[PDB]
C-alpha cells in the first residue's frame, strides 16, 4: 500500500485543508502569484511572449529605494545572475539580452551597502521592482554586506535570492500579502497551505512548513508553482530540452540545479521538459527514495523530502533508483523503471512498461487490469524466481484471484503462468472478472513460480 499513499503524497486543491489552511491547486497558486496582473507586456496581458534586456549597472545617480553605497556586481554575481535568468527563460517564452553602456534595460542588477541616512546596512537582503514604465521598474538590488550576496556561487541562498528578485522583476509576487520590513509575517499568515519553498521560490517560508526537508539547502531555480505562474504570464517555452533528457546523475542538461556529480550533492528542482524520452537518474544515492513520474507530483530523492517535482504539462518517461529500498511509480506513458540494488517496489501504471528490479528482493505491483493489457503489455526483464514478487493483491476487490495450471475455467479472476521453453519467457495471464476474453498479460524474461505471485 506504499504505492497508494505515495501516489497521494502532498495532494492539493479539491477542497482539501492542509496545516489548517485552504489548499490551492497549481493553477490557483499560479493565479495568486500573478495577482498583481502585471508583466513587461502591460497589465492584464497573459500568455504573451517577451524579448527583454538586462544590465549590470556600473554606476547610479540614485537607487529608487533610497538606499545608498552602490557597488557594482562582481564576476561571480554576474555568472550566477545569468544562470538565474536562464532558469526563467528555460520555462517561459522569454529571451534575455545583455546591454551595456548608456542603453536602458528592462531588468538591472546592482548592490547597495547603506540606508538613506548613510549608515551601514548589514541586516537586509534584497528587493526588486515590478515591470512598468516608471523610474526603476524592473531594477533589482542586493545587500553587498551579505556574504551570500557576494558569493552566490558558493552560498546557495544568494543564487536563490537572485532567482526570487528576478521573479519580481518579471511580474511575480509573493504567494501572500507580506513583505520584509512590514512587521514580522510568518507561515501562519499564508493565504494557502502550498505557500513554501517546496512550491514557490517566491515564498518567504521554508519547505519545512509544508513537510518537505532540504537539509539546509536552497534550490536556486523556479519550483512547480513558479513555473505555472511565469508561463501564465509569458507562455510556456516549448523549445527547451526537446531531446532525450537525463536529470540527476549523468545529466546532459548543463544545468547545475538538475545535476548531481556525486552522492554528496543535493537535488532540489521542479523539472520543465518540452519533449523526448526523459530519465530521472537517481542511481548514485544509497538512501531509500520515492520516485514519482506523474506530472505535478513530488518525489523524495537523495535522503531529502519533497525535493523533486514535475511541472504541469511535462511527461518524464524513465526512472532509475539507487542502492536503497526505493519505490518507483510510473505514469500513463510507457516507462522503463530500474530499481537498482536494494529491495524496490515498482509500479508501471498504465502503458506498456519495462521493469528491472535489479539486485534485491523487488516487487512489481499492478493496481488494475488497465496496467498491462494484451494490446500494450508490461515486460519484467530481470525477474528472479524465488526472490522477486509480483503483487496482484489489488484485484481482491473484485474477488480473490485463483491460480490455474494450464487452463482457465471461465469463472474469471484466475491467474496462469505459462512457460515458453523456446524463448525462455514466462507469460503471466490474468482472466479478470467481467472480461469475456483474457485481457491482462505481463511477459517475463525468465522463470517465475506460483509462490512468486502475491494474490
Ligand atoms: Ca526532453
Ligand atoms: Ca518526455
Ligand atoms: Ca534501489
Ligand atoms: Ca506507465
Ligand atoms: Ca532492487
Ligand atoms: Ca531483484
Ligand atoms: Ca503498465
Ligand atoms: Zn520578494
Amino acid at each position: 500500500n506504499s504505492v497508494y499513499d505515495f501516489l497521494r503524497y502532498h495532494d492539493r486543491g479539491d477542497g482539501l485543508t492542509v496545516n489548517g489552511k485552504t489548499s490551492y491547486s497549481i493553477d490557483q497558486a499560479a493565479a495568486q502569484i500573478t495577482r498583481e496582473n502585471v508583466s513587461w507586456n502591460g497589465t492584464n496581458v497573459f500568455g504573451k511572449s517577451a524579448n527583454l534586456t538586462f544590465k549590470f549597472l556600473q554606476s547610479v545617480s540614485s537607487i529608487p529605494s533610497g538606499d545608498t553605497g552602490f557597488v557594482k556586481f562582481n564576476a561571480e554575481q554576474i555568472e550566477q545572475a545569468k544562470l538565474s535568468l536562464q532558469s526563467w527563460s528555460d520555462v517561459a517564452n522569454l529571451t534575455f539580452t545583455e546591454v551595456t553602456g548608456n542603453k536602458s534595460a528592462n531588468i538591472t542588477f546592482g548592490n547597495y551597502t547603506r540606508d538613506a541616512s548613510g549608515n551601514l546596512d548589514y541586516g537586509t537582503q534584497a528587493y526588486a521592482y515590478y515591470p512598468g514604465n516608471y523610474q526603476g521598474a524592473g531594477s533589482s538590488w542586493y545587500n553587498y554586506n551579505q556574504s551570500n550576496i557576494r558569493n552566490p556561487g558558493s552560498e546557495e541562498y544568494g543564487r536563490q535570492t537572485f532567482t526570487h528578485e528576478i521573479g519580481h522583476a518579471l511580474g511575480l509576487a509573493h504567494p501572500g500579502e507580506y513583505n520584509a520590513g512590514e512587521g514580522d509575517p510568518s507561515y501562519n499568515d499564508a493565504v494557502y497551505a502550498e505557500d513554501s519553498y517546496q512550491f514557490s521560490i517566491m515564498s518567504y517560508w521554508g519547505e519545512n512548513e509544508t513537510g518537505a526537508d532540504y537539509n539546509g539547502h536552497y534550490g536556486g531555480a523556479p519550483m512547480i508553482d513558479d513555473i505555472a505562474a511565469i508561463q501564465r504570464l509569458y507562455g510556456a517555452n516549448m523549445t527547451t530540452r526537446t531531446g532525450d533528457s537525463v536529470y540527476g546523475f549523468n545529466s546532459n542538461t548543463d544545468r547545475d540545479f538538475y545535476t548531481a556529480t556525486d552522492s554528496s550533492k543535493a537535488l532540489i528542482f521542479s523539472v520543465w521538459d518540452a519533449g523526448g524520452t526523459d530519465t530521472f537518474d537517481f542511481s548514485g544515492y544509497s538512501n531509500n527514495q520515492r520516485i514519482n513520474l506523474n506530472e505535478g507530483s513530488f518525489s523524495d530523492v537523495g535522503g531529502l523530502k519533497g525535493n523533486v517535482s514535475i511541472a504541469h504539462g511535462v511527461t518524464i518517461e524513465n526512472a532509475i533508483g539507487g542502492s536503497g529500498n526505493d519505490i518507483l511509480v510510473g505514469n500513463s506513458a510507457d516507462n522503463i523503471l530500474q530499481g537498482g540494488a536494494g529491495n524496490d517496489v515498482l509500479y508501471g501504471g498504465a502503458g506498456a512498461d519495462t521493469l528491472y528490479g535489479g539486485a534485491g528482493r523487488d516487487t512489481f505491483v499492478y493496481g488494475s487490469g488497465q496496467d498491462s493489457t494484451v494490446a500494450a503489455y508490461d515486460w519484467i526483464a530481470d525477474f528472479q524466481k524465488g526472490i522477486d514478487k509480483i503483487d496482484l493483491s489489488a484485484f481482491r476487490n473484485e474477488g480473490q484471484l485463483s491460480f490455474v495450471q494450464d487452463q482457465f475455467t471461465g469463472k474469471g479472476q484466475e491467474v496462469m503462468l505459462q512457460w515458453d521453453a523456446a524463448n525462455s519467457i514466462t507469460n503471466l495471464w490474468l482472466h479478470e472478472a467481467g472480461h469475456s476474453s483474457v485481457d491482462f498479460l505481463v511477459r517475463i524474461v525468465g522463470q517465475a513460480a506460483q509462490s512468486d505471485i502475491i494474490v
